[PDB]
């Protein structure tokens, strides 16, 4: 189909049917994934990413330069691929992109790199794309850069010429984003966090494979905004830059049948052209929505109040569940939300000012202030909302140094699921900087189910999407940890099995490591005292490790409470809409 009109949604690209599409749960068949579909390429590699770490490893463990991102794409170009790759050029944050962009040139003549933008601005290219011959396309959450690749075992731990090698993640891979935020990146193999005293931090994510047509449809956004980059300074003007050109005719991993649509967030000044069709599909997702939604991201900052937070998101799903209630429907919404947002700050202080300039905007959303869902729904119908809605973060254990530690699974995922049937998978934060199109761009796939596989819903026998019923049914597997039934996702039993677990794995967290965030700490002069407790994993290891055997999967409440007495905004002249 053609690109001379929008289409649904507004979106540049038709809904593509008949499409082979593939999740990815975690950075490590993702990784591995992009690394097979490198190795056949033939004509065409593309390249998006907010930070590309040159050195990272594919697969793990690494045992020579095999399966090294650099190496393999220099391999690529050796026989005649022809790389392009645009990386974000941020305001010397600390991914530097200098350093990428020279060492991905000096790999090879057939691999260019442009950075963008050069002019001063608070927005970021954000999309993750990787596109092989125009035919193949992988995206999601998940850059090609250190710390993103993970397992399902979130493991804390990382102890074991790299012929002898057995660490997962080598030097600065290793990382705590929490903790500290990289440094010296033309060291790759040089630790920066000590690795006997310090856990990793898991790193969550989602990402897909498209085959087909939207792939053709990914090429063509890539290629709009290279060869619109090539006019924006007279370096890339000249052909050593070359313009890159749209197959139009004729167009593998084990990928599910689907209807897939592209769609995107663009501005003038990241493409040609504006775009916002990421947010349409996002509302009208919600408002169609007839049993329940699954959200996983990273962000959850909505809410309008027509100045500070624009994006309608949090508004269609308030809406959504008063209709439910007003009809008697069985609905239910989960949200899974990073516990601390992704920025080095110490959160037995309190967290830095860009943290709880994050917590201030999330809080506001669920449940501070006249704008949030809970008090919407709270005056609606009371303390019924619980019945509708359930926002969970995710926590995992291991041993290091002969005792218990803890840390919080990094929630990185951009993903929707609605009534087992419909997925939405992107690098779109839900907030406003990735959303209304203006800010940073974004790009997303929407994939509608055409086959169906018998399921069930509040009892009732139920086709569900085998794209989504597969994933939502492995994302609920790995979240909730043999017998359980997940066929149902909004029966009662299995909702009220949802909160208990998440109550229960909290409570035991908290009472074995006092970890943050919490509902016990209301105030920063409380967080002072409370931090200044040593936990029962080191105080005792033996009873921590006893009580440790009760937590059941990764599922934790999300403390709705936490530091509930302060203002969390900072007096400081960043302009608020950094954070929304």
């Amino acid at each position: 189909r053609d690109f001379l009109q929008l289409h649904r949604h507004d979106s540049y690209a038709p809904p593509r049917p008949g499409t082979l599409a593939r999740w990815f749960v975690n950075g490590a068949g993702y990784f591995a994934a992009v690394a097979d579909a490198i190795l056949r390429a033939q004509e065409e590699i593309f390249i998006t990413d907010w930070w590309l770490s040159p050195e990272v490893y594919l697969k793990r463990p690494a045992h020579s330069d095999d399966w090294r991102l650099d190496i393999m794409l220099k391999r690529k170009a050796e026989e005649g691929v022809r790389v392009s790759i645009l990386l974000f050029k941020e305001v010397e944050l600390g991914i530097n992109s200098g350093y990428s962009k020279r060492a991905l040139m000096l790999l090879h003549p057939n691999i260019k790199v442009m950075r963008h933008p050069d002019q001063v601005t608070l927005w970021a290219h954000h999309e993750k794309l990787l596109v092989v011959d125009q035919v193949v396309a992988f995206l999601g959450g998940l850059d090609l850069a250190y710390g993103r690749w993970d397992d399902l075992h979130y493991r804390l731990t990382d102890l074991g010429d790299l012929s002898h090698n057995q660490f997962f993640w080598l030097g600065k891979d290793y990382s705590n984003l929490i903790t500290k935020d990289w440094v010296q990146l033309d060291r790759p193999f040089e630790d920066f966090i000590d690795r006997e005293t310090t856990p990793r931090m898991p790193w969550r994510d989602v990402g897909v494979v498209v085959h087909g047509l939207p792939a053709r449809d990914l090429a063509r956004h890539f290629i709009q905004r290279w060869n619109f980059t090539k006019t924006t300074k007279a370096k890339y003007k000249t052909p050593t830059y070359p313009y890159l050109l749209p197959k139009s005719t004729s167009t593998l991993p084990g990928g599910q049948c689907t209807t897939v649509q592209v769609l995107r967030s663009v501005d003038r000044w990241s493409a040609g052209t504006l775009e916002n069709s990421i947010l349409n599909a996002y509302l009208h997702t919600i408002r169609e929505s007839q049993h329940f939604l699954y959200i996983e991201n990273q962000f959850f900052i909505s809410c309008s109040d027509g100045r500070t937070v624009l994006n309608k998101v949090g508004d269609e799903i308030v809406d959504r569940i008063l209709k439910a209630h007003k009809q008697g429907w069985c609905y239910r919404v989960y949200v899974l939300l990073p516990l601390l947002p992704g920025f080095e700050g110490d959160i037995s202080t309190g967290g830095g000012n860009s943290i709880q300039a994050i917590l201030h905007f999330t809080y506001r959303t669920l449940c501070r202030g006249e704008y949030s869902i809970l008090h919407r729904l709270k005056a609606a119908m009371g303390t019924a909302w619980r019945d509708y809605i359930s926002i969970c973060g995710l926590r995992t254990h291991g041993e290091l140094g002969g005792h218990p530690v803890s840390e919080l699974i990094y929630i990185h995922s951009k993903v929707l699921i609605a009534d087992d049937r419909t997925v939405i998978i992107g690098s779109a934060n839900i907030n406003d900087r990735s959303l209304l199109g203006k800010r940073d761009s974004e790009l997303a796939v929407l994939i509608e189910d055409t086959e169906t596989e018998p399921s069930l819903m509040n009892g009732a026998e139920y086709q569900a999407g085998r794209f989504a019923l597969s994933l939502r049914k492995h994302c609920f597997g790995v979240i909730l940890g043999p017998d359980l039934d997940l066929r149902d996702p909004i029966c009662d039993d299995f909702f009220q099995l949802w909160q208990d677990m998440a109550e229960s794995n909290a409570n035991i967290y908290e009472q074995i490591f006092r970890c943050l965030p919490s509902n016990a700490t209301r105030s920063l002069r409380t967080l002072r005292e409370y931090v200044a407790v040593e936990p029962l994993a080191t105080v005792s290891p033996p009873l921590a490790r006893s009580e440790l055997t009760q937590v059941q999967g990764h599922l934790v409440h999300f403390p709705l409470k936490f530091l509930e007495d302060e203002s969390l905004l900072p007096p400081g002249m960043i302009p608020l809409e950094v954070w929304t």
